[PDB]
This record gives structure tokens, C-alpha cells and sequence, in this order.
């Protein structure tokens, strides 16, 4: 019924395979793996465990590998404990990562930490706990005045809003999960603290140089450089990923939701996949059912046009996996039902006219032949009414067309020409079951064209 | 370049093969025989003279038979000299075929005469020059006041403006004519007087015993009560010609101009050809050019949306027919240059949005596959910019679809599927002229479906 | 209940006020007096008559004045009868007057004919009948080459399209008459021989020097250089007669049809009435009936926004006027009925608004308030459904815009304010007959602006 | 500025003249008393501080009362001490007031708890904390079987989804609380729990009985019953406040946003007021700044077409009231900015097209003359870009405005006609600064009609 996809964070409450069958009939459509957390033995199991469901059951899920990627953190405390910090004292942050903290000083673990940051920079501390502006620099240390209270403990995230941090686009860590990604056979890459687009380049290339070549990337927009970027980034990109809580801390709070908005927005336009995530149903870690904030906040994201939704601690090591996935997909469904169609350069044309057709006609069903996914997303755009059923002989693309709003993906032995395309696509439809005898479908395709153009559309009685 | 047809009579001035192929080059598309003039043998060599034109040319046209018709006429006068009637006198028609006539009686060919009329009805004598009032019927005699001078000669029309006249839809002449038409393989017959449903059937059902199934009908609208009936009409007939010189006498004068539009209006709702014919350039009978009036009128004929126009004495009998056909293509180009597109079940919705479709892309050129005409018909229903290449294996389709505004038809050898009709229609494209290597084209036909649907749209790139 | 408008020209057979009162209950709304024939005490006369009739019976109706303008035309011959020229012959004019003509020479009327014309000009004789090019000139001769045959008869029209002619737009006989017209007060003036934008000026100078600076001036075009300069000609005249019959001597005879319909699409624009003239109903001059070619045109130039449509020698010398305006009026009713408001600067926002308005409240009038009369024009450009009923304290204007479509207007003694506006123009409403208690009107007009300015619209209830 | 509303809280830590003025500066409109707490002296002295502050200032603010209303609440415990209840133990209501409760029952204040409940119902306690099942109800007994663990205290909220509530209208404290509202001379009476539209009349007429028939009613939608009469309780109320936060403990949660929007574009089509309230920026009440997700939904309500969003304990106990009213006020103005209008009877199509006016004219500025503040309402459900200046003679009228979006109010002497009311309104607008010389402003009124229908608009050049 929903059309609007569940990512699913799976963790050890949910790696099980009696508990990914009963996520999958619950409305998880995509396994995200954490690799924040977890070994690859860990993360391994995971991705058999779903496999063997998915062979046993016939259902269809994707897999997508989400990285830690570069961060700034501070390091050790003395004795390891806790310090106090104040309102208005000095505090300085060392790039000698030799240097044990107190009170007064710690190091970080980024050596450009002294030549990225400015006088009157903000610094903020343990995901913004503790506020901090920078007064100086001098060699290798960063010397600030506190702006307020707070307990520094040991390893925190650093945050530098508005500032462009020269960091590789991957930590040494990615590049070989990345590998491990390829050897795995994942779906999509999620790409930690996408700046810009060479940053996706260079991950591009070294997916390509491992037999991954067919992944696709899904930028993570994390702060101000992404966003001023974001165009370039998403054109190199197969998608983005929306990580409010991170642009929570790095931008103004009341320009996160027209991020999320602008950025939701020209991912549709660009036919290309985006998933909000982060913040979304977190108080169901601990509780069996989500506060009504919690549910607007994911409702108001379907209703921007977001293709799917994340789901992270709730699914992975909270305590109510399987509520949280339920009370989301009754989320998606009661939103998605309310949604228009937004019908206002030949695939495009084709695919619009395809789903003005679909609509006209009262059609429950668009068949889409693809190889790529591109014919499929290109319908997609325009939030058609009708579902959409892809037909490939692509394992992968069937995949990833998981993750895209409102696709049934269905592989197929092949498709031979355009007339044997609508065969196959009426009888496929009424095995589906998402339309019958009499019904109305509308089956785009290319035909006599290269692999990524949609240029035909035809109209079928079944 | 225009898109506008042009229908030509065919007489004595115009009937060498040297004729018709200068009038083919200056703009005809159709030949029309008016079987009220003319014997067979003229009539036979006419249609051999423009198939051996065709043979030599390669070019297409078609041939329409217009039948002569039932009329009402006066008969003899007295030493057949004409008489001087005068308003206020009482005249009587008799229908007694053996009457004489003088200043006070003449005979008239219809027996229903006495009939049909009504005390206080009007009676037209000779295009409308006479007019009386009728003032008592006894016997055989309609005894009248005459309601304005006028010189009254032997054999005159007569026309009864607003009287349901039972005159049979065909004349014995006229069902020895269509026999003729079918021996011949005419494309059309234009069936004249047509007053009711049940006289289009008439004709049908004559055709049909003589193999002539297949021709296409044109219904002549001349009178009121055709006019009442126009909906009924419109349905069993294939097309439509609007006499405007009839209606000019048989119902209020300020009516006949939209009668005229709202005619056309329908035949085009209905993929129905309509042609303008009557008092189009009469003038250039005797003259070389046109008046502005009846440039203007037919300029506005076109604006109206009619698929064609028709010249009759002008190219079948006047000193300057050349002229004629040369300056209609002109007005026809002219006016066809500044008309916009219409784009306001599923053959309409495939075909509406194949227009648009190519109007967004700016395709020169819509190439159709179609067996009877009507995916052809369907298209130009809504005016589109780009002409109409039709693909045909059917030689009378292929004949016909000359008569629809903006069509080339093209015959072929059979086309046995879908992309078998796209590979094939880009090279006729090509071979057509019609459109140039990096032109758009919009491919529209019927895939899986029996021969009256049209449900397939697709784009290529020449 | 029409609302185009009728321009009458009064001869001796419809001077007499009987005449003159049956012709405005039969639909006249504005006398049009020809100064090409006649003279002042028969103008005069007509004027009080017209003046007398309004008296007696309450009606409005507006006097325009028609000059007759300079022409150059040929002369004499040898003996009383016509010579035929050959195509391809050289034939040449003469600007000395003392000759008599041959097949090989003529004399011209205008002395400048080898000064304004250059080789290869075109020169025209007789209504378009022979046409020549100019290939030499020297001295007092024209030298040319006749392009068709003809015969050449005495004193012929001369027509040189599109060149520069040194003869002002008003002889010394137009200036007198003119005088006369605004001695005697007419509303319009009607002006002959306009060919660019400085000869409306000479119009309006020569007017504003005798107290005629109210007057309206209507610019005729009827040939080639007026077409050119008809942008420069509108924006200097108050209003357009689009003269059919001349301006078809001049150019291609295709054209004229969009050059009428471009013109008044152009006038409604720019909020200036247009008139439609010559070649409306001339058969009538004979017959009781007009033909059905001149019915449609008519029709046509209604359907194309004409404000007006003019009689001439139907109501000035033939023998059935009151037929003819009856007709006329018959025609405008049954094509007003069918069209539809256009509703597609701050007198332009208000003016769309409120007809806008009117349309969606089902009001059955709009009522404005005006002294010049630009307000009831402005709103008389969307072509509303509702009657205008326009108020003014200026007799001038209440009878100048007897000429705009759908306007009718009343002088009132004076309106002190908006509310005043609003009271009073209630009554009148109701006092017209053209709404009635519990109609919505829309009520316009200017408040706290100069007169040029409509700025304020207002909805009551009657 | 901004142009939604805020309405923020008073409470002890605000009431302050000084804090008052701070409030004002950071963007607050209207001061909340909620009379669940405080007495009568405290909020007649918060009265007095913001009228001498908007005297002294010039600023203007309105006054809204907000009810304690009735509840269903549990009672005392022994000791006063909590107990556990544990998922699956049978737990009990009574009605018998004089009960004290322990681990198995517990009195409610409600004698209708046995009446209105059934066996089957939900019972939830304490913000939901705890959720029972009806299983016998028997005497003054509510017997239920226990759905999950939980610590129940003393004197908390019960709530019954789905059940209708024989509770009055108001609480008797209410009705008290409503004659000191009516003493004061609020300007809105916030009333809560309305769940049918005799609620509201009997809220009406009780304040029509102590003088206050001229203050506004804010109906409270607060559970299912009122969702399900909302229609009829908008009609009889001036305006509505939706109450998200128990609205998610009364329906299911995926229903709450769509309740929200839905109810909001309700009010904007009926010219009603709404307020966006609970759990808007609660988590300022203990920090500086809000979190992301609170960010969003503010602005997402004020996306939907909120009239004005409202601050609870953030401004009235909180520990960063100012920081609170700040960061709305520029979540306020930061989604306002990207808002456009929306466009799509008299009053409605006269306001509609002053809006239209204005958009299409880039008038910055609306002036409105308006008694009972309709005018200005009428205006506002378009979302004008530009501001609405409204000027009243009527004092409450310009205090109710203040809560209307976009709204600017000015008290006048009076304005005695059209003419008068541009003259005058010209000058207000460039007395407020709102418009310059030279800009356009649209103004808007009632001619010669009773206050509540508007029917007149005007466009003038400052």
C-alpha cells in the first residue's frame, strides 16, 4: 500500500533472520549497515542473514553501506576523567596527539585543526554540547574562550560551523570498507561528510577500481560546504542522504528544514533517489510507541517528496525494533495516500505524458522496462498515483529500485523487443497482483535507443 | 507547405494529363466529378487521365464522385420564353408534368409538391431570384402571391426554405452514377441533399451491394432540416460538405455562417473530414484574380478548422482555373502558416498527447501506421504543427487520407511490429523530405490491439 | 439587444427626420455624413434633423464626419472612349494637364507624379485594373511598361502603393469642410487619405485651430503606406476605419483578411474604437436581402472584435436603407450573442478586475463613471457579457461613445463624489431598465486622480 | 518584519513591565494568561504591566484568556505516595469521591466515568503514561485489566479516546474565570476542550451575559469528538487553537498532522484566526536554544497557513524567555520570507482581486477600513505578500487584529467616506512606513453597505 521506502538500521536486536523476516513484513524495504560500529564479521552475518531471507521468502531488500568517514574528535583526559568546563575560562585544543587533557587543554585528532579554523571561529564539542570561539592561534594550538558550561569527557565530535575542513574525502578505514562493500556485493554506498564534488569523484573511483563500478553513491549532507556544493555534489552523486542532525549543529537551526526541503526538491528533479534521515523516531529506543512530534517530523519529510525514510538506533539497538518499524510504515502509507501527482528532454516528456496518461485514464499500474533504473526513477518524478512496476534484467538495478518511492522492482529472464515487452508486461501485471483483468496500465520503454532513454509509451487492456 | 487540401472540379478546360499534373504542382489534392454535367466516357477518361498522372508523377491524389442529386424544378413556358412576373400577382405551380407554362402557372417535376407544402410557406424560384408566399393548395395546384418582381425562364431550381421535403435521397440517375463510382474504384462519393440519417444509409447500403463498401461518404449539408439532423448525419456518414450557397437560401441569412463553423467544429471532434465548398472563387470563372470577399471568406473558412476546399466551376470550366488553384494554395498556405494547435478514450489520449508531445520538441513531423485512416484522422484532429507522414499497406486508405488537413499518406509493404514500423518509419521519414537527420519524430500506432485502436507513442532522433 | 455598433451614411433617401427616427429604432447609432458629395446646407440640414429626432424621442445617437481627401487620377482621352493597352507595351504619364490621351500617353492630375515616384515603382489605374512599372522618368513624363492587359477609360483612380506622396491629407476642400464640421459640432471625424502618423496630426492641428479639439479623430486606412505606418497612425488617432475595398487595390489580395484582423486586434488593445467599413452590405443598394458571403463577413468582423460596422451607400442612396440597417442590426445580435469576455498599468489591472469580477458575480451591468470616456473604453477591451452603462457630465463624450461596443450612455448634471457615484449610478441602474433590484453591479471610475486615470472598482447590490 | 503572530505565555518570570517591553521588541503580539494557574491578582497585574508598557511604547498587543476548562482526574493516594502498577493486574476507578487510592483503585473526579465509558474502552493515565482496558464496569467502579507497567501518583490526567465526555462546557471555575476575563476586557477567550457547537454557544452566551459579547471565542480542538464536529464548532467560534500535544494522546498519532493541516485550511478559508500551540519550543524552557526537529515543526505550521504559533512554559516559567521569543520571531520571519500567495460571494471576490491588484502591481502595502475586523481577515486568506494596515475607530477591533497574520492595525477618529478614507489612509501609509512615495497601495472598504461585507477597492500612487 505505502509507496514511500523504510531504510532499517539492523544492529544485534535485529540481525537475526526470524527478526529481518518479520522487519521485512513490517515495511523494511532497505538494510542499512552502521559501519560507525561493528566489524565486518558482524556486518557479514547481516547481510547473509537478509540474503537467506530473501531466498527463502522471494522478497525483494536492498543493501546499503553507510561510512564513519573523517571526523574531528577530541582525545584522552587525564586519568580518563571528566572535566568541568566554564562560561568565559580559556581552553585550548592541540594538534600533538600525544598530549593527555585536563581542564585547560586536549588534543585533537585532526591536524589541520589549527590551519582550517579562524579568530572568531565557533568550536563546538561533543555534538555541540559545549560552545567555544576561537581567540587565537598560535603553532600548533587553537586557543579559545568557553561560552558555556559544560563536562568535556574523552573522544568527542568537533564541529566547525561554516568552516571548509580540509580532510580527505575518506578516512583510511573507508577506503577499506569500501572494498569490503564491493566484495559484498552492496546496493549503495552512503558517503559520510560529502563537502564536495570531488570528494564523491574520488569515491567513485575507488569503488570503480574494486568491481563496484555499479554502486551507487548517496551523498550525506552534513554541513554549510555540502550545502553550498550541494548542486555539484548531486550531480556527481546517484542520490543524497538528508542528515538533519548533523546540519543541526552546523548551520543556523531554522535554515535545516528548507535544506531538507531545497535538497528534497532537486533530487526529484534530477530523477535520482534521496532518504531523510536522522531524528526521526529516536524516542522509540526506549519507548514502544513515537511522540507526535516525531511522527509530524516524518510525515512533513514524505510530504517534501522524500523517496524513503531512516530508521538508526530505533531498528538497531533499541528496545521496540519491530514497533518502530511498524508505526513508520503506518506513517508512510497514511501520507503517501494523500498525495498528489506533480505533473507540471524526450524521457522526460515521455515519462510525464506517460503518467498524465496513467492519471487520465484511471490506470492502477505503469510497467516500466529498464536496465539502468533510469526509466523508472524518470516516472517516479512526477508522483504518479499508479505504482510502478520495473521490469529488468539487472540484478542490481532491481536492487536499488527497492529504495525508489512507490517501485516494484521484478527481475526478469530478458526482454526481447518492444511488442514482446508489452506481452510479458500485461501477464506480469496481473500476476502482481496491482492490477486486473479490464484495468488500464501504461508501459514506457526505449526502444531502438541507447540504454539510458525512455522514449516510448504505450496503452494496454488487460 | 500548406497543409490546407484543395479539392478541384475537373471539365473539359482542365482534363488533359498536361492539366492535371500543372494542377497537381499548383495545389490540387483532389479531383471531384460533378455527375450533374458529363457522360461516362468523359467522366472514365478524367479518372484513366489523373491515375496515369499518379503513374508518371508518383504523386498521390484522389478522386470523389458527386452525385447530381433529387431537385424540385419549374419546367416549359409557352414558347420557351421567359415570362415577367410581378409582385403582388397570384403564380401557380401544378404538378401536372404536361402544363405548359405562361405568366400565371407553370409545372414543376415533384409530385409531393402540393404535398409537402403548407399555406403561408415560402417557395424560391431559380437560386432564390423569385420569392412567393403560398396562399391556398387545392387539387394538383399551389396557388402563391408573388412577393417580388422577377423574370422567370424555363427548368429553374426550386427551394423550400424550412419544409421537410420527401424527396427521395437518391435518384434513379444518381444510383446508375454510384455503380459507375464503384466500377471504378472511386476514393469518395459526395451524396447530395442529404436531409437525414436514413438518407445516408440509403446510400450505404447501395454502395455496399455493388463493392463499394469501402468508399468513403461525404454528406452534403444544403437545407434546414439537414441542419436539424446534422448530429445523425455526421455519425453515419464519413464527412461533411458545407454548401453554403444552398444554405444561403433556405434558412436566415445571419445563420448560415455558424452553421458552417459549428459543422466543422464537429467533423473535427469526430476525425471526420469536412470540405467549404460553394461561392469560394466563383468569381475567377470570368476573372483572373479574386475578389477580396471571397478571399477573406475562404481565409476564414480555414481559420474555422475545415480540412479542405473545393473549387467547382472556377477549375472546371472558367477561363482561368491555373489561376484559381494557384491563389487558392496561396490563401490556403497563408492562413495555414498562422493557426495554432488545439491540444484541449485511449487512442485520443495517445494521439492528443502524441501532439503535444512533439509540439514540446518541436518534431517536424508525426509519422502514423494506420490500415483505415483513423490514427491518421485521430492526430490531426488536434492541428498539429508538424505534418502527418500516414504509413499504409491499404491503397484506398492511402488515397483518402489526402483529403485530411496536413497528411502525406505513404504506401508500404506491411510493417509486422512495433520496432520493425520505428526502423522502417525513420527511413521514410528521411526518404519522405519531410524531415532532416537531428530531427525529432513522434511515432504513433496500434501495438497488441485489433485494428481500430491507436495506443503507442514513441520518439526518435533521425 | 446587440451590442456592435452601427454607422449610418444619411442621404437624400434617409435624411427627413421619419426616416432618420425609423433608422435608429431599426439599430442606427451614428450618422455618418460623406462630404464627397454634397453640400453644407444639405449637411446642415441632416445635422438638425438627426439633432431634432434625439430631441423628440430621448435617443442618443453621434454625427461623424467623412472627408473625402485629394486623389490622383488620369484625365481625358481622345474622343469620349476607352483605349486597350497590351502587356508589355511602354505607356507613359504626363503632368502637363492640357493633354489628351492615347494607347500610348495620358495625363495625371498631380504635377508632382515624376518627382515622388522612382524606376521601378509600381503605378496602378483604375482600381487596381492595370498595373505598370515605372522604368523611366524625365521631364514631364512617366515612362512605363503595362503589365496586363486592359482598357484604359477617362478619369481613372490612380493607386502608387506604398510610396511617399508630397499632397497634404486635406485639400483646401477638406480644410473648409472640416471647419464646417466643427462650426457644427460633429463627434467624429472621419479622415481621408492618412498615410502616416504626421498626417493625423495635420487633422488634429487643423481642428484644435477652429474649436474642434474634442472632436475624435478616426484614421482610414485603405492603403499600402498606411498599413506600413499603422502603429504611428493608431497611436495619433482616437480610433480606425478599416476601408476593405481600398486597401484591397493596394495589396496582395491574401493579406487583407489578417491585416483587418490584426488591425482591430491592435485598437482593442490600445482601448480605440474600430469601424468596419465598405463592402458590408452593398447588394442591399438593389436588393430587399443581402448576399450570404456578406452576411458571413460581416459576421466575421464582428467575431474579430469590430466596435462598429458601417452602411454606405446602402443607407445613403439605395433603395431598401431601413432593410439594410435592419439586417445589419439582425447580424450583430446573432454574433454579439456567441462571443465571449477576453479577460486575458493601473486603469488596465482595475478595468480586467472589475470586468473579471462582473463575469464571476453573474452581473448584468457595469456602470462607469467618466468625462473623456477612457474608463467605459478601457472596460469595453475585455469585452464584458454585462452592458456598460456610462455616466458623464460631458455631452461630447455621452455621444462619442454611442460608437463603443457595448456602451450605453447617459449625461447625468454632475457626480460630487465616490459615494455620490455610487448612489446615483444604483438609480440609474435600476432607472435604465438594463438591471433590476437584487442584480450585482460593478461600478468604476476615478477617484483622487486626474480624468486619464481608472483606479477604483465597486460591487453593490440594486 | 515577520508576519505570523506570536503568542507568548506570561507568567512570573515575565510579568514584568520590563520583561513586557523586551518581549514585545523580540516580536511578541499577544499576551497568553493561562488560568490553570496564577490568581486573580497576578494576571489583573500582568494586565496592567503591558497596557501601561503599550501605552508608555506605542506598541500594540492584544489580551487572550485561556480556560482551565473541565477534566477527568484521578485522586489521592495513601500517604500521598506513588504505586506500581504492573501490565496484566486488574486496577480500578470509583466514582465515590471520598476514596483514597492504593495499587488496585483509585477515585476519579467525574461522576460520569462509569456512564460515559465502555466495556473495551481505552483508559489512559497520567499524559498517557499508563493505558488500561476497560473490562466490567459495575456501581461507581470502572474495572480494567492493565495494558503496561507504570508508576501512578496522585491527581493526574485521564484520558478517554474516542469516547464522548458528558462533561459541561465549563468548568464552574471557569465560568468565574470568565466574568474577571469579561471585567478585564480581554480581547480572546481561548476555551478548552470543545468538543460540539453548543460548547460554544453556551461560551458565548455566558460572555454575552457579562458584557463581553464583543471578545473573541478560540475554540481548544483537543480530542477526538471536537475533530469529528469541527466544522459546526469553527462556525459558531471566531477562531480555533490546535492543541497538538493532546491531541497525540486522544487519536491515533499518524492522524495529528493531518488533524493540524487540516484544520488550519479550514480556518484560513472561513476569514478565522488559528494558533499553533503545545509543544512548540518546549525543550527552551531549560536551554538556550531549541533543537532542530521544534525548529520544524514551527515552521512547517507556519507553511501550513498558521494565523500565529504560541510560547508555553518557554515564556512564562522558563529559564530563556527572551532567547525563546527571539528564535521564533526569526523562525517566523525566515519561513514567512519564502511564502506565496495563494489565489485560487462579494466580500470574497473583491478581497480576492485586491490581493490579485496588488501582486500584480508590487504594491508593498493593503489599507483596509474595517469595524469589526472582517475586512482585514478577508484580505489575509490570500496570503498577501504585502502587509495589511487596517484602520478601525473600534479599540477592540484593533487589539483582536494583532493576532490576525500579517495584520498591522491602526485606531483612527473616524473616516466619514470613500473619498475620505483614501485621502486619509494615503497619508497613514506613509506615516507608518509600511509604503513610500511613489509605491502603489490598494485599499480596500465598504461602500453604502453595513459593516461585514467589503465591496470596494481602489489602487492609488502614494
Amino acid at each position: 500500500m505505502k509507496k514511500t521506502k523504510i531504510v532499517c538500521t539492523i544492529g544485534p536486536k535485529t540481525e537475526s533472520e526470524e527478526m529481518l523476516a518479520k522487519m521485512l513484513d513490517a515495511g523494511m524495504n532497505v538494510m542499512r549497515l552502521n559501519f560507525s560500529h561493528g566489524d565486518y564479521a558482524e556486518h557479514g552475518q547481516r547481510i547473509q542473514n537478509l540474503r537467506n531471507v530473501m531466498s527463502k521468502t522471494g522478497k525483494t531488500a536492498a543493501i546499503l553501506l553507510d561510512t564513519k568517514g573523517p571526523e574531528i574528535r577530541t582525545m584522552k583526559l587525564e586519568g580518563g576523567n571528566d572535566v568541568s568546563l566554564k562560561a568565559g575560562q580559556t581552553f585550548t585544543f592541540t594538534t600533538d596527539k600525544s598530549v593527555i587533557g585536563n581542564s585547560e587543554m586536549v588534543a585533537v585528532t585532526y591536524e589541520g585543526f589549527t590551519t582550517d579554523l579562524s579568530v572568531g571561529n565557533t568550536v563546538l564539542v561533543d555534538d555541540g554540547l559545549i560552545g567555544m570561539e576561537v581567540t587565537a592561534i598560535e603553532g600548533n594550538k587553537v586557543i579559545c574562550k568557553v561560552l558555556n558550561n559544560g563536562d568535556l569527557g574523552e573522544n568527542k565530535g568537533v564541529n566547525l560551523p561554516g568552516v571548509s575542513i580540509a580532510l580527505p574525502a575518506l578516512a583510511e578505514k573507508d577506503k577499506q570498507d569500501l572494498i569490503f562493500g564491493c566484495e559484498q556485493g552492496v546496493d549503495f554506498v552512503a558517503a559520510s561528510f560529502i563537502r564536495k564534488r570531488s570528494d564523491v569523484i574520488e569515491i567513485r573511483e575507488h569503488l570503480k577500481a574494486h568491481g563496484g563500478e555499479n554502486i551507487h553513491i548517496i551523498s550525506k549532507i552534513e554541513n554549510q560546504e555540502g550545502l553550498n556544493n550541494f548542486d555539484e555534489i548531486l550531480e556527481a552523486s546517484d542520490g543524497i542522504m538528508v542528515a538533519r542532525g548533523d546540519l543541526g549543529v552546523e548551520i543556523p537551526v531554522e535554515e535545516v528544514i528548507f535544506a531538507q526541503k531545497m535538497m528534497i526538491e532537486k533530487c526529484i528533479r534530477a530523477r535520482k533517489v534521496v532518504i531523510t534521515a536522522t531524528q526521526m523516531l529516536d524516542s522509540m529506543i526506549k519507548n514502544p510507541r513515537p511522540t507526535r512530534a516525531e511522527a509530524g517530523d516524518v510525515a512533513n519529510s514524505i510530504l517534501d517528496g522524500t523517496d524513503a525514510v531512516m530508521l538508526s538506533g530505533e531498528s538497531a539497538k533499541g528496545k521496540y525494533p519491530l514497533e518502530a518499524v511498524s508505526i513508520m510504515a503506518t506513517i508512510c502509507e497514511r501520507t503517501d495516500r494523500v498525495m498528489n501527482s506533480r505533473l507540471e528532454r524526450i524521457t522526460e516528456a515521455v515519462c510525464r505524458g506517460a503518467v498524465e496518461t496513467a492519471e487520465k485514464l484511471d490506470a492502477p499500474l505503469i510497467v516500466v522496462a529498464t536496465q539502468g533504473g533510469k526509466s523508472a526513477r524518470a516516472v517516479r518524478k512526477y508522483f504518479p498515483d499508479a505504482t510502478i512496476l520495473a521490469l529488468t534484467t539487472n540484478e542490481k538495478t532491481a536492487h536499488q529500485l527497492v529504495l525508489s518511492k512507490g517501485v516494484v522492482p521484478q527481475l526478469v529472464k530478458e526482454i526481447t523487443s518492444t511488442d514482446d515487452f508489452y506481452r510479458l508486461g500485461k501477464e506480469l501485471a496481473l500476476q502482481s497482483g496491482l492490477a486486473h483483468k479490464g484495468d488500464v496500465v501504461v508501459m514506457v520503454s526505449g526502444a531502438l535507443v541507447p540504454s539510458g532513454t525512455t522514449n516510448t509509451a504505450s496503452v494496454h487492456v488487460l
